[PDB]
């Protein structure tokens, strides 16, 4: 009855979840690269999580087939899966409050697909592709680590100090990908409350406007006074706002004012 349905949905998840993450992040010549280090640690963590999840869910399928004896940990896991609450063991990256296991496995599958793409790019061209690829920001396990890694990579180029770097963002369209050796194309960010019109904000009644390929560039900070036409939008990851990844300074329209943006609740969201 119920247990066969659990077996069927678990088998569907195994079919949906990609197979073992190719831990091909191995280049002693690329160790000094900060981007390579960050991507290597992320791929290692993702591969270990994939192995644990795949093994546990295959064990669940096979105990559904009835040819094994479950233990206390397996009882806890099945009691977690029956009610749809996320397994506590599988939680190693930050979690929006209360999302179902189906939502979690879909998100984890997306993260494994992008990690597969990252590993293939690294095995094809190394650090260069590790920079040119347009990694999405939402699926990354520790996005702030990615921002720090990009800052370090830009610092190594031209041998600039880490603190001499300030982030500037420009939003593109149609996937221009006109990188200037410091831009970091990133996708998936969703602007809640406004729209971007040639990098100029404007309040819109419709919420959650998708931002395609918001280029991340680090430049010398001139310590000049920011004009009144800029706003500091908090960048969160979940739909709930409980994790500040970084901050973005956007130019607003001539008619608009920062007070209205602060009041309306505008904030960039990765998911």
């Amino acid at each position: 009855a119920w247990m066969r349905t659990l077996h069927t949905t678990a088998s569907n998840w195994l079919h949906l979840i990609p197979q073992t993450l190719s831990h091909l992040k191995r280049t002693v010549e690329n160790i000094k690269d900060p981007l390579f280090r960050f991507f290597e640690r992320e791929v290692k963590m993702g591969a270990k999580l994939l192995q644990d999840v795949r093994q546990d869910l295959a064990d669940v399928v096979q105990v559904c087939e009835g040819k094994k004896k479950q233990t206390n940990y397996l009882r806890t896991l099945i009691n977690e899966l029956v009610k749809g609450i996320l397994p506590r063991s599988w939680s190693h990256y930050t979690v929006p409050a209360g999302m179902t296991v189906i939502q979690w496995v879909s998100d984890f599958s997306e993260r494994i697909k992008q990690l597969q793409n990252i590993s293939l790019a690294a095995a094809s061209g190394g650090a260069k592709e590790l920079k040119n690829i347009h990694v999405c920001l939402g699926g990354l396990f520790v996005p702030e680590a990615y921002i720090t890694a990009t800052r370090q990579y830009v610092a190594q180029a031209n041998s600039w100090s880490l603190e001499e770097l300030c982030l500037e963002v420009n939003v593109t369209t149609s996937q221009g990908a006109t990188l200037d050796a410091c831009s970091f194309g990133v996708t998936g960010l969703k602007l809640q409350g406004a729209t971007c019109n040639n990098n100029k904000l404007s309040l819109s009644n419709a919420i959650s406007t998708a931002l395609p390929l918001t280029q991340l560039r680090w430049v010398k900070q001139t310590n000049t006074e920011k004009k009144a036409s800029v706003v500091t939008l908090p960048v969160y990851l979940n739909f709930t706002r409980a994790d500040l990844i970084f901050t973005v300074d956007f130019e607003i329209a001539t008619k608009e004012d920062p007070r209205s943006f602060y009041e309306r609740g505008v904030a960039v969201l990765c998911t």
